[PDB]
């Protein structure tokens, strides 16, 4: 059954949310399934006027506090961040409270979106309503350069420990939980922490379906994939950890130098275990991924597993098997 999902954009004093929409009404298939919101924040005129020349193509509101925010001490130069949050705040609440949404797309004004973000998100909506060790759906994959994502399987998707952002879906019962509590600043990091999270996964993408504009190397998908026609059942928890997990453990470990200079080529699919922050970071670094963690967790990480192409190849950059949870002092 296909369902309303609305997308709430997040504007504020880029003419460029011109971009935004035009390929979001592109691509939308249904006014009706997608109706959506463009949430403006900063009272920028000229940004104003644009989304309005939309017409009822969408529904313009904005954020009514445009004041100065108190900042903390150590936060003299943050003010935009408290903003950030503020408008985050009052947007979420709008869909949730004063629309009556039962979920979202949040998708900020540099975004341009993929011909087949609609129906990503379609296919993934029940997934997320049953599954609750999931938090969210993302239309990110935060390893998703041109040369580290497989072309020939633009459908594949990913559980991920690493909230993405960047396009992403949630429940109004999710906003139910974090709406009492939202900060005062660095939203995205305050939702990566584990206070937030609570071991909760989203789903993540092969090849992203959503790219920055005006980060700028990840490689939009350009094929449309028909995720409402596929079994996504394999992304269920209990599937999704004991065969993704077996088909790590399973692949031949290979040493991270021989990774880099593409020997034993014959093994298409190999694992390269790290065992301490210090080598997380240094094999990354040799492979070139992401190498930042934020509250102990690699970017599109699972159980501590980073999984990307090289030089056509799939890795595994791992922790060994033992693994047992995320420790925050891993900076």
């Amino acid at each position: 059954e296909l369902a309303v999902i609305p997308i709430l954009v997040i504007a504020c004093d880029r003419s460029t949310v011109r971009r935004c929409l035009d390929k979001l009404l592109h691509y939308r298939p249904s006014a009706e399934l997608f109706p959506i919101i463009v949430s403006q924040d900063c009272g920028h005129e000229e940004t104003a006027q644009v989304i309005a020349s939309y017409g009822s193509a969408v529904t313009h509101i904005r954020q009514p506090d445009l004041s100065n925010i108190a900042v903390q001490p150590d936060h003299r130069k943050f003010q935009g961040y408290y903003k950030i949050a503020r408008h985050y705040r009052w947007a979420l609440g709008q869909i949730f409270h004063n629309f009556n949404y039962p979920a979202a797309v949040v998708v900020e004004d540099d975004l341009e979106v993929a011909p087949d973000f609609f129906e990503y998100f379609q296919a993934t909506y029940p997934l997320l309503k049953a599954d609750p060790s999931l938090w969210c759906v993302s239309a990110w994959n935060d390893n998703g350069k041109e040369q580290m994502v497989d072309s020939s399987k633009p459908e594949l998707l990913y559980r991920t420990d690493f909230f993405p952002g960047l396009g992403w879906l949630l429940l109004a019962e999710l906003w139910a939980e974090l709406e009492p509590k939202w900060p005062k600043a660095f939203w995205d990091d305050w939702m990566r922490r584990p206070e937030q999270r609570k071991g909760r996964a989203c789903v993540r993408p092969e090849i992203s379906r959503t790219m920055t504009f005006g980060l700028k190397f990840i490689k939009l998908n350009q094929q449309f994939v028909p995720f409402t026609q596929l079994d996504l059942s394999y992304l269920q928890q209990e599937a999704y950890d004991r065969d993704f997990l077996a088909r790590v453990y399973g692949a031949p470990q290979l040493q991270v130098e021989k990774v880099r200079t593409n020997d034993r080529k014959e093994l298409g699919e190999v694992r390269v275990q790290y065992t301490g922050r210090d080598s997380f970071k240094a094999f990354a670094k040799a492979l070139g991924v992401m190498d930042d963690l934020k509250s102990g967790v690699p970017r599109a990480g699972y159980r501590g597993i980073v999984t990307f192409l090289f030089r056509g190849r799939r890795v595994h950059l791992a922790p060994p098997q033992t693994w047992d949870g995320y420790d925050p002092s891993w900076t």
